[PDB]
């Protein structure tokens, strides 16, 4: 079967076969869509026909496929998956399954970067001390003084469910989070919850605005443990407007390097519970989300009320006045330091080009339209206008629930 | 199965069992998710009908009556002799509300049950058609204080009588291509424009130009038609600071009134059943002007506010987006014409959505079409998550009559 996308902007029509080898489901039935639902122990069984997929899909992306190495492959996982009830990734397919994931992944807009990924082989790890140690070189890595480079650590895949590996924290470095017994939240309000966590855990938190919450790590189904991040390796932004002096006096900053670390690394029906990947910011993660969502820093009104703005109706767009601002800040802030980061504009051109290059090498790009539009000027960048065809793929990167909630505790 | 929908700003969560009443396809399937395209006999007459009438009567309570029974036979009869059946009158205006309850890529339905509905049934001529067009527009402008109305024309017979106005709103600016190659006008009716010149219509080939109605009855070709000038209201677009915006020579219609889609009722179709409402903000100023394949006027007004746009970080585009989108709720506030932005008409949807939850347990939404085209994530519904499918009576798309008309 094809499938026909449709630019509305350019009138550029596209062709989808790639969702012919979707196997997994999306939540969508033929009488009602999902599409904007956030989230709608293996058997040896069903272990090698996904391993047969993905060495199949591996041994085809190098030229192999049929050939002998891919055969004895095959027999050897095949072999080992009845002798061991799993399998050992080689090196290389890590790497490809590691990069395929990303390449997958139907609501990164920043895809046209994933064939650079530097994939970190953590899977001789058996500590949580040695999980900090790879991931304080994963940060110094990623960061690169400024000059970020994508990157992904993945330890020991999952063997009975029991020893898993997790990174508890959401992202690497994030901002903590506390409610006050007055109801009002310092500092990151989605984070109240893992902060309580880690101060639980013996963290001594600082209680600040802009604290860099301590890694929580859980290394082979125990009991996870803290540990500080080396400040020196925490690259930060103190946020400043190029025309509003009294802008860097709202007292704001961001992490320059966002850190996914509670996800799921599916590859050839393995499963990476701990897998932190790391890329580089668009703008309006931080301007947009981060900042102006009504849960999270919001700091609309502030910087509304600084620039003497008419707040007392909506149809002054006082708040989206101040949204653009707020963004013309944060990309103004890390271009100034010299810290990579990409505007709304750039990163959604670039997708664009980057999925029609899809289409044509790959026959497709999964692509989740709800979470690709930025959050802000949606219909002034390209990927308002283009139609998308959302389906899971594997290798895939899959949410998890979260540590504690299924954790037993030794 | 009952599903929930849930709003990630306020973690309030909704349960669904409305959908299990859908009964039209949605274009997806449990391998792939087409939420982003944009257009994914008396034998199954009686089934609709039932389904309809059942429905009409649960909602006025009689629910298994006798009146239920009768009118269920009485069709029932009626489309055995008949092939085909005629509303009530009170069936009708309760089937043109429901078709917008049922809406999803409509935000504004916390207005659903005040729809003025006029019947256009006995109409029998384009001239006709006209006369009841120019009453509709009249009425809902409401010297400005818009209010919403839909005329609808005589159901579909054989297909070969079907009553369409060729326009896609019943007022929009003409389109021409230029030598230049630029484009004139409204680049998105270049085609439509041409149509009526190729019928007869005298361009004044200008930036702005009402079009003429092209109104076609009981499948005769289409007339022209000029609407009534002293009718068509317009708002000239100033900015609140910028007193340069007005040299923009921009101006918008007040009146917003989608007329080629087809207003389905208990299986019948009703091809010709132009609707208005009023604007939310952000379809002017951000999709018919700033749209790259429409006015797109984002650089003339870049350039006129004199910032860098070197470089797209500046954020130079979205700077002079929110200017053009603060200068048309202005005008249209000034002039006293009806009109809502986004957020205020967000507010009221993600209001709509709860009512429509503890009152009929669900409301189809598409979130795609719900959320805003311009500060998405600062309006609620971005944050609410929505379960799209379809339910009767519904507005439906339809060809565009120049590609299926037999002059
Ligand atoms: C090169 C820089 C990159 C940019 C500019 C980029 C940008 C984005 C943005 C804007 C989002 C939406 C985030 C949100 O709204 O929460 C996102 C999501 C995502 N990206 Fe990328 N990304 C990049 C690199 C990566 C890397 C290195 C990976 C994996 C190897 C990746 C995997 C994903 C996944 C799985 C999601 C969805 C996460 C979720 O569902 O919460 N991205 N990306
Ligand atoms: C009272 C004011 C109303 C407001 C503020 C409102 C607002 C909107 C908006 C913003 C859209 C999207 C427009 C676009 O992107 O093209 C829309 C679409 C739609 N509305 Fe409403 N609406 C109103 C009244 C009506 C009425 C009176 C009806 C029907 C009786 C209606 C039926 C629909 C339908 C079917 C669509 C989707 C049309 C399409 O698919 O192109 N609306 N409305
Ligand atoms: C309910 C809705 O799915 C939800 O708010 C989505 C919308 N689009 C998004 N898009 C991105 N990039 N990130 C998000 O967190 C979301 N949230
Ligand atoms: C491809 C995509 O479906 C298309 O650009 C949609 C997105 N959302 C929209 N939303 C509204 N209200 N109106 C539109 O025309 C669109 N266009
Ligand atoms: N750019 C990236 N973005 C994803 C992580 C940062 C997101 N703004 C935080 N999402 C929190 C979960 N709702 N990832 N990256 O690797 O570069
Ligand atoms: N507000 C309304 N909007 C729908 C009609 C106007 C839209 N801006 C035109 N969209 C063209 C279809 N792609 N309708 N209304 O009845 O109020
Ligand atoms: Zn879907």
């Amino acid at each position: 079967r094809f499938l026909k996308v449709k630019n509305w902007e350019t009138d550029v029509v596209l062709t989808d076969t790639l969702h012919l080898k979707s196997t997994l489901e999306t939540g969508c039935t033929e009488h009602i869509c999902m599409g904007s639902i956030m989230l709608p122990v293996r058997t040896k069984d069903q272990l090698f026909p996904l391993a047969k997929e993905f060495l199949d899909q591996y041994y085809s992306s190098i030229k192999r496929f049929g050939s002998k190495a891919h055969m004895d492959r095959l027999e050897e996982v095949n072999k080992e998956i009845e002798s061991t009830s799993t399998y050992q990734l080689k090196d290389t397919e890590l790497i490809y399954g590691a990069k395929h994931a990303w390449r997958n992944a139907s609501r990164c807009v920043g895809r046209i970067q994933w064939s650079k990924l530097q994939v970190f082989d953590a899977r001789d790890c058996t500590t949580a001390h040695g999980m900090f140690n790879y991931i304080c070189n994963h940060v110094k890595y990623a960061t690169n003084k400024g000059n970020l480079r994508s990157a992904i650590t993945i330890f020991p895949q999952r063997t009975d469910g029991k020893h898993d590996f997790r990174v508890w924290n959401s992202q690497l470095i994030r901002y903590a989070g506390y409610k006050q017994p007055d109801g009002s939240t310092l500092g990151d309000p989605a984070n109240v919850q893992f902060t309580e966590i880690c101060i639980q855990q013996g963290w001594k938190a600082p209680r600040g605005r802009f604290d860099v919450l301590p890694l929580l790590l859980q290394a082979n189904g125990n009991d996870p443990e803290l540990f500080q991040i080396p400040p020196e390796l925490v690259l930060e932004v103190p946020i400043r407007h190029p025309k509003f002096d009294w802008f860097k006096d709202l007292g704001l900053k961001w992490y320059g390097l966002p850190a996914v670390s509670n996800m799921l690394l599916e590859i050839g029906g393995l499963e990476f519970s701990a897998c932190p990947f790391s890329g580089w910011y668009m703008g309006t993660e931080i301007g947009v989300r981060d900042y102006c969502d009504n849960s999270r820093y919001n700091i609309l009104e502030e910087v509304a009320k600084k620039m003497d703005l008419d707040m007392r109706k909506t149809s002054s767009l006082w708040k989206d006045q101040a949204l653009v601002e707020i963004n013309i800040a944060v990309l103004y802030s890390f271009q100034s330091d010299k810290v990579t980061i990409v505007d709304h504009h750039s990163a959604t051109e670039s997708f664009i080009k980057h999925m029609e290059n899809e289409y044509r090498c790959r026959g497709g790009c999964p692509a989740d339209w709800v979470w690709i539009v930025p959050p802000m000027s949606g219909s002034i960048t390209p990927v308002f206008h283009q139609e998308m065809l959302n389906y899971r793929l594997t290798p895939s990167f899959e949410y998890q629930p979260d540590p504690w909630n299924t954790h037993v505790w030794k």
